[PDB]
């Protein structure tokens, strides 16, 4: 085999386990990568800045409906609400009214699909963690859906096995043999594609355009001026970017390289650019203040992306059934919630990796109105408020009286970093937030009916830890509230 023996325990473990072969052949080869002593590292010096992208705003010209006939629209629905306090899937978290994340993505590809394109395709990446619950909600309000969940909606995740920082065999906890397993990233929406044979499908069937995004990103929606752009400037593989803030420095950021293949067979050698990402665990000690010069990068992966389906087959085909990323090798305790369980790697890649990986690739850089994740309660609490509508096509924007801007919330870690505390919260009603500039909450608050914010509002609450009601009615105008 020439494959280590911790390399053929973990092809025996997911053999055992019915692993589909093409998660397998991914795996090892990533095992592979990890075992020769990979660093990873992308210093600033294997790399340059992009410099100038074209923008969204700037373009006018949309598809024809021919073109929406032949895409799929992909959501990534693997993730639970664990950094909000829920243990369920992300997406079936109520936003506006009544209505989940899964509700708005079902509905705006119902109305693409009776306005514009009868054949437009709605596919679901699920987890073992969201599968149920996510079949359980379309049965119940999207029976169309529910009919062909089975056979043409749901992608399911890959599971790989967690290996030992030593060894790099097959962890072992037999506490829980759950814990062995651990999905490998959005990155694996490629594996999964394949491994599947959906992808091989997809194309023979005649579709030509993926448009994935993450699931609970409210604000990636189809735009036709996008697949416009593509079909013009031929485009196998476009990334929506944002321009980087001072928030945004510790995360990953855009940037080029250039790179020279050996010719295989008998074909010449190959100097090209490429396109790709760089997050911080890649990013060398000494390049860090580098990386966090939004000027010099200044553009982050929204995790819009927008890709051709034969070109990718193509792709995965001449790697041998495969699409090699760069492995992220997660450190963790095989229960990170155990510090004395055995130390294991979780290899991972991300899905904005594979940019790199097409001749045609191409960035473009959009509002942040299209990179609108629900991250806190305190999101969660400004989408709800009247300080957004629902459009006629099920979209969600601000209100005009916002002006553009929507009303800052902060709240409070006491209480509110869960919904269990900010359920409460808004127990008998939401506040309007559409003129609040800035709404800071401090120690335990409650909200009473009819709230109006506006302004500069702070509440705090002095450690009271007694009720601290707000009446009925109250509005609050450029003032602090306090007991
Ligand atoms: O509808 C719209 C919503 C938001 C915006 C502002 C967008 C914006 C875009 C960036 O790349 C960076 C940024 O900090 C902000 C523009 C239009």
């Amino acid at each position: 085999k020439s494959l280590s023996a911790a390399a053929q325990a973990c092809v025996k473990k997911m053999r055992d386990a019915k692993v589909n072969e093409a998660c397998i052949r991914t795996f090892i080869a990533q095992h592979v990568m990890v075992s020769k002593g990979e660093t990873g590292s992308i210093p600033d010096s294997a790399i340059m800045p992009v410099d100038s992208l074209d923008a969204l705003d700037s373009l006018t010209i949309e598809c024809d409906n021919a073109v929406l006939q032949s895409t799929v629209v992909l959501k990534l629905n693997g993730g639970l609400g664990t950094g909000m306090g829920l243990c369920d899937a992300k997406t079936l978290l109520e936003v506006k009214d009544g209505k989940t994340f899964l509700d708005f993505t079902a509905l705006q590809v119902q109305y693409l699909r009776q306005h514009c394109s009868e054949h437009l395709r709605f596919m679901l990446m699920d987890s073992f963690n969201t599968s149920a619950s996510t079949k359980s909600f379309l049965k119940a309000r999207y029976p169309w859906l529910y009919q062909v969940f089975d056979s043409e909606v749901e992608l399911m995740q890959n599971q790989v096995p967690k290996i030992l920082q030593d060894t790099l065999e097959p962890a072992a906890w037999a506490e829980n043999p759950a814990y062995e397993w651990a999905p490998p990233g959005h990155g694996d929406i490629y594996t999964a594609l394949y491994g599947s044979g959906k992808l091989q499908e997809l194309v023979e069937q005649g579709y030509r355009y993926m448009f994935v995004s993450n699931g609970d990103n409210l604000g990636a929606t189809i735009d036709k001026r996008v697949l416009a752009y593509m079909e013009k400037e031929k485009i196998d593989f476009l990334m929506e970017v944002c321009r980087r803030t001072e928030s945004d420095k510790k995360g990953g950021h855009l940037a080029r390289q250039t790179v020279y293949v050996k010719g295989k067979d008998g074909q010449p050698d190959a100097e090209k650019r490429v396109l790709l990402l760089r997050e911080s665990a890649q990013c060398p000690k000494a390049d860090m203040e580098s990386f966090q010069d939004i000027n010099k990068y200044s553009f982050f992966n929204t995790n819009n992306l927008w890709i051709r389906l034969p070109v990718l087959l193509e792709t995965m085909q001449e790697h041998g059934g495969t699409l090699p990323l760069p492995v992220i090798r997660n450190e963790k305790t095989v229960d990170s919630s155990n510090s004395a369980s055995p130390k294991v790697y979780q290899l991972e890649t991300a899905m904005g990796a594979a940019i790199a990986m097409f001749e045609s690739a191409s960035a473009i850089v959009v509002p942040r109105s299209r990179f609108a994740p629900v991250k806190t309660c305190a999101d969660l609490l400004a989408l709800r408020s009247d300080a957004y509508v629902v459009t006629d096509d099920f979209r969600l924007v601000l209100d005009d009286r916002c002006h553009g801007h929507p009303p800052v919330v902060d709240l409070d870690s006491a209480h509110y970093k869960m919904m269990n505390g900010f359920e409460k919260l808004v127990q008998h009603g939401v506040p309007s937030l559409v003129e609040c500039k800035r709404v800071t909450v401090k120690g335990l608050v409650q909200f009473g009916a009819g709230n109006v914010l506006t302004g500069t509002v702070t509440i705090e609450n002095t450690d009271s830890a007694s009720a601290f009601v707000i009446p009925d009615g109250a509005k609050l105008n450029d003032t602090t509230a306090s007991p």
